[PDB]
């Protein structure tokens, strides 16, 4: 197969039509018993708005995951205010045998996400 | 009071998209061309009251056409889409249909609202 | 003026083209010093997917707010699985003199939001 | 290797939209009509490799047309949009352009991707 992470993301700046590079992100998984969030990885998006290596196949077990993006810091770095201090996407992985692509389409006053591929 | 309504939002700036030229058409089943029904410009809230009278809202396929690149040019910007058309089926002349359009320079989205 | 709440929402089930009624939601505001979240209101969306009275004008002061929607419970009530256990939208109110409309467009495998009007 | 790519996702079900008929046009500047360039059907990943050769990717206005209602009918469903057209400006024949389309029965979204 491929050595790419089974969970991937892609942040697009839809206001300017370019990848959102330099966005700080963090990945967590919830403890099903305590409901607390365990930090698994942190990163900054690359020039194509992606973050290779978000998680390894070994650690991508079934559970509830959270991706957290520092959206206001991204817009501030471009000199702009924005509506959302950060964006969190919380999602259920029942079958860790699949690939999951979790993109984020961003403007200063809107965002959207989907289970892409 | 029009059964068909719209609402255009500038989601890059978080404001209604005012002063957007729009045109409404119905597909002509004979000629297989688009029959123009109305033209106007969105108001300060990005809406256009009075798009069509209930008496003319027959079942069929309709098209809303929005002059999106002209809008962004009026704000001093370029953009990816010369215009945006939404083609949709009205099968119940007795229901209300709301057709929002969310715009940025490099994306757009639409849905049946309420 | 109007006696409507200055903050409003509208949840649309875009898979079926109808308002998402019966969705449990909760509104919080963050303490700027402790960073903790204070619960301000809870509600269930109505037949039009809205929740009148989310907050009063008196209590809608400047700050960081969070709307939390019980999305998986909504889909489960329709007999469907879905990707997101819940959705949170975190947003900055610097000028509480404005109206803020914070809609949520929902399907089982996608959602989007914007600062509407 | 086509400089123009697409990707159609069924966001209601969280899967690629396979078997969607699409057509690519370029606006004809003389006749002011749409010139058909290519037709095909999305693959199992919702993509269509080979939409246009670089030699034919000249600057201009292009249209991608997707047979959305036929797709939902193939899944046993009705839907609001007979088809979806995305009309976009290519001003740099040397760049790559990716044009995703996100579909549900009652919404759609598009953006310039990467």
């Amino acid at each position: 197969a491929s050595s790419e992470s089974p969970l991937t993301t892609h942040v697009l700046n839809v206001a300017m039509g370019v990848p959102a590079s330099n966005v700080t992100l963090r990945l967590y998984r919830q403890d099903p018993s305590s409901k607390t969030w365990q930090l698994l990885n942190t990163g900054i998006t690359n020039e194509d708005g992606r973050y290779p290596g978000l998680i390894t196949k070994e650690l991508f077990t079934a559970g509830v995951y959270k991706l957290h993006f520092e959206t206001a810091q991204y817009w501030a770095s471009l000199g702009d205010t924005s509506f959302y201090p950060y964006v969190e996407i919380v999602f259920t992985i029942n079958d860790p045998g699949q690939k999951y692509h979790v993109p984020l389409l961003l403007s200063r006053f809107s965002y959207s996400t989907y289970r892409g591929s």
